[PDB]
């Protein structure tokens, strides 16, 4: 359960819900192909933060994290 925002250069907003890391880039994927200007994460795994900041830093887009899991990896 990841939190979304999205915000263009015309002014215009939105926000979104994703139920998994797999929903969640669909919603950014689908962002950065407008020129959307500011995208938020939130409650967000540290694979997607990793896979939205290689797009978001690539693109120059103004992205911000509110996500971050920590322990719960364990070893194998």
């Amino acid at each position: 359960g990841t939190e979304i925002e999205l915000e263009s250069k015309n002014g215009q907003r939105e926000h979104y819900t994703a139920t998994s890391e797999d929903e969640a880039r669909k919603i950014i994927e689908k962002a950065v192909r407008r020129g959307i200007k500011r995208i938020e994460l939130r409650g967000a795994s540290e694979q997607l933060i990793r896979d939205m900041q290689e797009i978001a830093k690539q693109i120059g887009l103004q992205y911000r994290t509110d996500g971050s899991l920590e322990h719960h990896h364990h070893h194998h």
